[PDB]
């Protein structure tokens, strides 16, 4: 068994008894969920998708956290050496530990009307993160995307990453590879280009996700969310702009919960800049995108996006001659720059879901509905295939009890199974 | 109704129930304390002694915490003019105020097996998140007691020792108040000047009882608001590698009286914290009373883990910065942390809350039957309640109502604890 | 005439006479100097190769000099389009112009044994431009290469450069286009993820260079030095290692600069990493120049380099293993980490040299010589074509009065001809 | 032969050939004039007032420049003890011994139509090249001028005024000396830390000639060599957007009569320069018989340029700190800088080396025929002269061997600049 010390980068102190709850059991389920979060970080730039396979290749590695004369140290059993150059584990998957460490205990400390207490969760996770902090002006865009993506829409990713690098905004993505990394690499020689000397690469992610889509070492700072819903609410509140990439149906899913949001009738004064992008052959994918959310919620989802093709340069002039008027409504409202509070996110949205054919079966997806409670559980169906395609639970439920196929309306039935397939075309997972 | 806005200088946002929770409102009792504590902030250098003194002045302030665009914001209303210098607050205070409203926040969220060793981590937390447990290549911090109110010749002696500290590169911790509070920051401050020492560190710890009777000085730039004596004490022995005592009053040997309870604990007879008493030529007489009582009280070795230096700031500095090395071995020794000695054990005793009555004072076990630890913990409750009874309300009201208060003890050793009280009169330390 | 008007980055100050120097003027030849190099600056990512056209499309571009309250403003009249981001001049191009500012004037005010006085002025150049500090360990590895390179010597020149950069590691180019700017893009993503906060990427140019390969955006200390021999002393003096990529002429002459001096014996003991590094496609390009220069120089040549092929992370591995050999040998020398005085250049490699049939033509060019002046002189034949292929006057002197073909000998002849034809073949200029 | 290495802070790399220009050699003049400004250097607070006595004990001192792996490197050869503490150099005598060496080659360097033009573009080079030409948002920088032998009352209300300077973050240029060049500086800094001023500039001027009678004090966080005195009384005039003059002794009144000879130009009749003459409560009579000197000498339009303010610290801080945007407007509305005053015209005249001879000093036309920039630049030249045989060596040597100086003017002038020399005496200022 060889082992490595990892020192802290930031003056991090931890107590006899923090650490205490982190002491290695087979009882104490609250290790696990450390041990193999941070077994993920360490396995950044994989070569594969499976999340079942990589735990069942590292499992002798394993962690302890230890009280030394300058603070935190992580003492990691047997750890991938692909998380290595030259003998020492790269840096920012140093920081992301630290991060993992800084998370989760406060998740679990602080557990020890409703919607608002979930709101404030995520922003007190994101401040004690020290991740809610604007400059002179906001500029904060984030950016989502699939994993599994073309060799032409990564290099499209990073142009755009360029560009917007260039007019000095930074990004924040779900840290996974693919369309979720190309903006950052972009942004990296983009920042360099204009002599941007604070980057800040938000990597968001949550513990059901962390293992199949590993945080890619872009990432400056790594926030964990406790669960899918809240890491969707964070996205939307951290955000001064958002920009979607052609992606698999974890793309699909953020693309509507969102909408379900901008649609909502309490939220005609808010301004949230979205632009759907991708290069020259994501023509014919952003049409049935398209004809898909404005035959499921009519074409007024049209009034809240753009979609633009085959440019880098454009989406980001605009995204950056949004930001004033993004700066100027959050002032109306006496709302916050680095968070936006004002934006409603019914309760509807907040509520989890655990994938199962059982409650997978009485989904709601009718277009009678008003557009929010329509797009709010079809987002859930959406939680629940990428369950069954990356995900333990999911994977096994589909595995053993069969796949999910539900519940059927008119073209959005017909819609629907036109995605996926229109999407496993691509191999999009 | 005169209104100052004050933003702040780094990322503190609230949320709009924490902002609540401060309002001046019927909710909870978080206005009261943080705005008490933010008029003794803006009180800074006020020659006021008594806490009702501070409030009875300044009856048309109050203090609104405004969430905007970029995160918290303090809206003042009729605050002291003597926090201005050309129609801006000092700095100092300023960011005074945003450590008063982090402090009080967080306690309060905390407060919401050993009872023991949750307080430590309390004060551990207090202080993590104050970021106030940092430590460079080397421990540096000098924790300096001392009288609030001092000579001229103790003051410049005091400056003097912090000057020849801060020519060492060593840091000072204080209670924040004035006099020998205020000196060895004022010393420092061009000590680290003239050896160009860059992030010079002047922590200044109180509490809300002690806050207003002796405002925090404008030299702090680190205040920490513990949430009542006892955890500010033991906040002192804690981030201290190095403890230094001036001449004082009762609130002095209150804290002589406790950390002499400590040190002579066996539990602790493997930790390295140097103690000096110093003062200048004319404290010798002082220090002379000081010792016989220390030392008849608690036995001859008690001089084990002090010494006393009279006349010479350059060798009181001297000494403590040759005792870092052998602070930061003690610690390494250990597994213990450099910012913070975890190890120091602390009796639950000393920690106990102490709320002085006429009849607690009356039962007090200051006899020579009881052990050095009942003691010296009796002994800081007895001072403690002296303070209480002179500078603090509800010792000023118990004791103008119901009389003074009656210690009992061994009339030999109260003997000894009555002369020199009254040391502390005559030179004009407390009445 | 639309002016602009930008402003220092670190503040700087001029008098009243320094300034007069640069008054815009038909009899001074140094404001031209002086405008011609701010024009190349603003040329930055040119789609273009020649020199002769760039400076006749951009005619009515002038630059003033301004004495202002915070220091010195360039107001450039007519700038071109390309050099702005949204209405605003990019910031690597305005720390640019003012290194061009700076250089100038310090070049010459300085002017107003002979070995030692010109390796001075590289010293102070370098100096004056703060260009010249090491930290902990010296970690400067300069890369040469052409500017019209391969799509794939892009991308392997760009992954080089990450490997460098993410074993902590700062690049040295002549601040052009292709070979010379793909390795600062990889270190600029290897400094991100392994968090190296400040990133030192040196281009190195000099006047009659500047216009054909203007100085790319990744560059943060550009330095301007007075002649080519300067330059190219620079850059081995700077240098802890080299590395070398496929490129045109330009990058033939800098390889055989630098081997006219480890060849030398007075420096034996001597420390200096080479690698000649390339992609799968470059193994005959590699062996035709290493037939060269061991039919040249004899296989002594071998003795001071190695060649590895299709690898990224191995040349930076071995770079990386080498800086401490690098550190020590510095110090039994007594030398400085950051400037190399022990070297030995030989006078016969600091003489300039200015091309023309007349001078090309007494060229020695047998095997018969000394290694070292072989070598010497065979790169002043590669600077002639350089001249003839980028340049102005060599253009010129070329289209009026004849190429050069000047020398012949026996295999070198057959392998001097061998390489240009070996080069027009992929189109390096 | 005790030996002490001394590295740098920054990226200071010399070549071969700079080093070889310091050697204790015969090939060039640099290192008997950068080891005695050394020497000077090492002697922070030393209480000597000559240039021999300082050069008497520390002969077997030295100084080596060594090339090594990460740049420059300073070898000291038995230098002061009490240069020292705990047996480290304080790192500001380190700072300023590499103040010494960049002053020293950048100068001697730069050596190798008009020659005003010259001069003034000179003074500004070795500005720009110690990186002392940097503006904030504001300029801020106050230059203060005080004796070098001053009261405890005056020091004191020196450190005061700079305490008060501090508190409105403004930065302080000096003479580099002890008494009143030290005090505002101590002041300041305590200023700096109240306010929590995070880049204090504390700029020390000195030259050669004088920098052994009034060594740098450990308070310079920027030590300045100008060549001589003529360039270092035109240093302070450039980079100054405020002028504080306290009580002192006849280098005191040089620098007073070189910037009056200057404000009274016509030239300089649309510049805001604010000057200020401050000190104690005693010192009402001292600026008195100032005040009646110049008023006489240079007639009643000279108080125009200058106020005096007794006994108010707050107000001399609070009156430059009002003048500082309206200097900000002055720069702007002529293209001007805002750290260096181009704009100011110094006579050529005011620009003259003087070398004190008994001979200039007798033909100097101190006579009321005169015009007032004559009268003010021979006045200079006068009471430099008395500067140097006093403390000087060429000075002292030719008073002791050929009598002291005997200067000719006007009865008048002379009875009352008699006078005022005596005050000097009574007041221990210089004999």
């Amino acid at each position: 068994a060889i082992t490595h010390i990892s020192p802290l980068g930031s003056m991090d102190m931890l107590s006899q008894l923090e650490v205490d709850m982190l002491k290695r059991t087979a009882s104490s389920d609250l290790y696990q969920l450390f041990r193999n979060c941070s077994l993920a970080v360490l396995n950044s730039g994989s070569l594969t998708d499976n999340s079942k396979e990589l735990l069942s290749r590292f499992e002798n590695f394993d962690i302890n956290v230890l009280r030394r004369e300058r603070g935190v140290k992580l003492e990691l059993i047997n750890p991938p050496e692909e998380a290595f150059v030259d003998g020492r584990i790269i840096r920012a998957l140093q920081a992301n530990l630290f991060a993992v460490l800084r998370d989760i205990l406060f998740v679990y400390g602080q557990i020890h009307d409703n919607s608002v207490h979930i709101t404030n969760l995520v922003f007190s996770i994101l401040r004690n993160a020290r991740a809610l902090h604007v400059g002179e002006a906001p500029n904060m865009v984030v950016c989502w995307g699939g994993h599994s993506i073309n060799e032409n829409e990564y290099l499209y990713a990073r142009r755009v990453g360029n560009q917007l690098g260039l007019r000095e905004l930074n990004i924040c993505t779900g840290c996974g590879p693919g369309a979720m990394e190309a903006p950052m690499k972009g942004a990296a020689v983009g920042h360099a280009q204009q002599r941007y000397k604070d980057s800040r690469f938000i990597g968001m992610t949550e513990p059901s996700i962390i293992a199949a889509e590993p945080p890619n070492p872009l990432v400056n700072e790594l926030i964990i969310m406790p669960d899918i819903e809240k890491r969707l609410e964070a996205f939307v509140r951290i955000a001064h702009g958002i920009i979607i990439f052609p992606g698999g149906v974890g793309t699909a899913e953020e693309l509507l919960y969102l909408l379900g949001i901008l649609m909502n009738p309490a939220n005609k004064d808010q301004v949230l800049p979205l632009i759907l992008t991708g290069p020259k052959e994501s023509a014919d994918y952003f049409r049935v995108l398209d004809e898909f959310v404005v035959h499921t919620l009519g074409e007024n989802a049209r009034r809240h996006y753009r979609i633009i093709i085959d440019d880098a340069a454009e989406v980001a002039r605009q995204m950056k001659k949004s930001m004033p008027l993004v700066k100027e409504n959050r002032r109306d409202t006496g709302d916050a720059y680095s968070f936006n509070w004002s934006m409603r996110i019914a309760p509807d949205l907040q509520m989890p879901f655990e994938p199962s054919h059982e409650n997978m079966a009485n989904l709601k997806l009718y277009p009678d509905q008003p557009v929010e409670v329509l797009a709010a559980d079809l987002r859930r169906a959406f939680s629940g295939i990428v369950a069954g395609n990356v995900k333990e639970v999911g994977i096994r439920a589909i595995e053993e009890f069969g796949p999910y196929k539900i519940n059927g309306d008119k073209e959005i039935m017909r819609r629907m199974d036109d995605l996926l397939q229109g999407f496993v075309a691509q191999h999009r997972m």
